[PDB]
């Protein structure tokens, strides 16, 4: 009768293996960083695995212990140093809370650190030579991670995001904890398989061809016919082996079963299948006619790991008179720095971007004056409230940049107006984003054109994916 | 007693430089309120100075104000203007009845918004005093004369010298000139003369000695109450900026004229006594020796970051190489993040101004941490806060989170490097002698490939020597 004692910790990030960016502690500081006892009573997609518990332990049914739950921005690679650090931290932690039948983590599955290119199963295994054979460990982990048959082999039961956009995160945890809990009271047994798609693609989880497939899944769940099952999309960005969508799939001792139906689930992914330059869309762009017209630089998206740094929309915004017109938000720290110690209303040059590496372009030298000062920025990300921090305006011939101490992406049109900027009298309206900005703006925009990277000719090069892979290389064979 | 009240407000601003100059610029050189002068002289306060030496001898009643100078750096920020200009005037008002005001300034201080800051705040030390009371300043030789600053006060006096060495003597000369026009000896009657150029040279260099010689011997023969030739700063994108000659006349501005377009006259002629990185590029591409970059000196407000040397080293292959203090504060927190020893591609320079050219992208092993560096400058330990080393081809790389010059070889030596045994070696114009001495054999001053780039002067006047041709 004794409350089942319930681990829970979280350590993720989805790492761009091409981000000259750092994730170190710092970063994990920035976004989260809370210690046993600091995470807050609100959820968070990373720590979902705790929400639950804590639910279940209000019911009555589980007496959680919590630790280090940790998250970072995408970026590059963790330090070796950070990552061992929290990995020590997280383990020591669970060895404290001995005895324990359950431990759950919050993982993202697409975390590469310098000399791990398998963190998730590294922190797994360690935990199992912690707790033992009998404990149940299992993970919960983003759609957008890289399994590997080492990582299935690492917990009992590992459940991923069913959804993008990430809504699925708490009643996820849910089921994985029901799962963990049916294997220790030893009523289930696990049997797993994982097939390769041989291909890295990403499709939205509400529209179709992908709506269905994904309702097909929770179908089987509802049959009983599996007892987990999860479509890995995939990081295209991690240059790992383990890199690639996938199909997860879970039985109660049918192993062949689980094979069959992990094969039809990956074969459809495969058939769901289903060239663009710079100076096209800034044609485009200067055909528009319906204003506010949003421009979207997802090459330079933070949220997909860039600096947000790179200058040539706005150097093409201001050459092809694409004005009046707003960009942001623009990673420049020391240009913030620079404007505000110029004061507001002062006309001058200030260098903007292109800084942190090359994926950031050269830099764009901008004449104009400073028409806003912020110093503590916030937008509204799913009820919470992630900084800009230190914001400046600098207003160059009709163009209002907007550039910020703290990286990140524009969510909606409220940083800009904390600006003095009302981006719905604009002509076009260019974001740093991908498709979370759509949260904010709503019906704003009359026309929206994804812009291409101005740097289509830098190539990326991989050094430890697989090959062949779609759509890198042609795939021949599927018998092995 | 005489009443004297006496305070300095002064920057020499280069409208080009990247980094503008707030109140924190000011707190790092000269910042001192009222009864904080120290028992030592410095260039910008000369009236202060001369004042409380003739208040020992019992004919003057100092009232200090603020003393307020920054180093050479962009446009000075509205807001700090103001609360100094508005500190300064309010400690006058604080100090009122008073005999004589003699400020001492620079004349080249350009602000954001406010182009006659010299001019502005004699305007406002007049509206409190009064038309009888003495005005005047003291200014320096590169300042940036306007008929409204010789409006705004009854007598300016510049520098003489540079390299600057008369600003005491200077200041005497002010006071003085103060001390008879409040009695009423003297009706200063004045002409500026515009040379319609901008250039000058070392006061011990010919033939602007002579022309300064001349200058000194008008003063004590009398024909001249003072005389002040501007040399004028060319980084200043303002109407005033310019050489010209201001001549002082007792009550005779007809002989004020002549004098000044005499010695302008003169100034002009000298013109002609007033180049390539590539041309220096092969010089030092011999080896022939062992063992500055002057375009990017910290101490003359560039931002120490213009890659282009270290470029053309890797270009020459001239290594083993040494590259000096870099400022990229990222950089440092990209080389700390990847830790000792590490083989990884950083965006080095190119990121503070337009004047910092190109940045270097390279994947060099990071071969040096630092977590509190500093330098010896004359009893002082300057920073350069948080630093890294990163060595590419046989060059290494010396990134500083705070932007100092490099002064002895110390620095490198604190990230791993011996200047002496690379045969290429600093982010410095003249001041890193004071610890290099002459560890090295051979020395080419690297001209600025921004040559190319020109300047895009806004509210500079035309035409202007050596820019347009005049007349
Ligand atoms: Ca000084
Ligand atoms: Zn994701
Ligand atoms: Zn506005
Ligand atoms: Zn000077």
């Amino acid at each position: 009768g004794r409350r089942l004692r319930v681990f829970v910790a979280t350590l993720g990030t989805e790492t761009n293996s091409f981000s000259p960016l750092p994730t170190g502690l710092d970063a994990f500081r920035a976004t989260m960083l809370w210690r046993p006892g600091e995470h807050p009573d609100f959820a968070t997609e990373a720590t979902g695995p705790l929400w639950a518990a804590r639910e279940r332990a209000r019911e009555g049914r589980y007496e959680v212990i919590e630790g280090t739950c940790a998250f970072a921005m995408p970026g590059g690679p963790v330090s070796a140093q950070a990552y061992q650090l929290l990995r020590d931290e997280i383990l020591d932690q669970l060895r404290r809370a001995m005895p324990v039948d359950i431990v759950a983590f919050g993982l993202h599955g697409a975390m590469l650190a310098f000399g791990e290119d398998e963190c998730e199963a590294d922190l797994l295994e360690r935990a199992r030579a912690i707790v033992g054979p009998d404990v149940a460990l299992g993970a919960e982990l983003d759609l957008h991670a890289h399994l590997s048959q080492r990582l299935v082999r690492a917990a009992d039961v590992l459940v991923a995001f069913k959804y993008y956009p990430h809504i699925d995160y708490v009643e996820r945890a849910r089921d994985l904890l029901d799962l963990l809990e049916r294997i220790r009271a030893g009523e289930i047994m696990p049997t797993s398989s994982l097939f390769n798609c041989q291909m890295v693609a990403g499709l939205a989880t509400q529209s179709s061809p992908m709506k269905e497939l994904v309702a097909d899944l929770f179908e089987f769940e509802r049959r009983g016919e599996v007892l987990s099952g999860s479509l890995i999309q995939g990081f295209r960005a991690g240059d790992v082996a383990r890199m690639g969508s996938k199909v997860l799939i879970y039985t109660n001792n049918d192993q062949p079963a689980a094979a069959s139906i992990a094969q039809d689930f990956g074969r459809r992914y495969q058939a769901m299948a289903s060239e663009r330059s710079f100076a096209a869309d800034i044609e485009l762009a200067k055909a528009a006619t319906a204003y506010p017209v949003i421009l979207v630089d997802s090459s330079d998206n933070p949220g997909g790991g860039a600096s947000g740094d790179n200058m040539a929309l706005a150097r093409a915004m201001l050459d092809n008179d694409l004005v009046p017109s707003c960009i942001g938000p623009i990673w420049d720290p020391l240009a913030v720095q620079l404007g505000f110690e110029a004061g507001l209303g002062a006309d001058f040059s200030l260098r903007v971007g292109g800084k942190v590496g090359e994926a950031s372009g050269l830099p764009l030298d901008v004449r104009g004056k400073i028409t806003g000062l912020a110093e503590n920025v916030t937008q509204n990300l799913q009820g919470s409230r992630p900084p800009l921090g230190r914001v400046v305006c600098i207003s160059t011939a009709g163009l209002d940049i907007i550039v910020s101490e703290i990286r990140d992406q524009c969510y909606g049109p409220d940083m800009f107006r904390a600006l003095g900027v009302e981006p719905a009298n604009k002509r076009y309206v260019a974001v740093k984003s991908s498709e979370q900005w759509r949260i904010g703006f709503g019906d704003m925009g009359r026309s929206v054109i994804y812009v291409a990277s101005s740097q289509q000719s830098s190539i990326r090069h991989y050094h430890k994916r697989s090959r062949p892979m779609w759509p890198f290389e042609p795939v021949l064979e599927h018998h092995h």
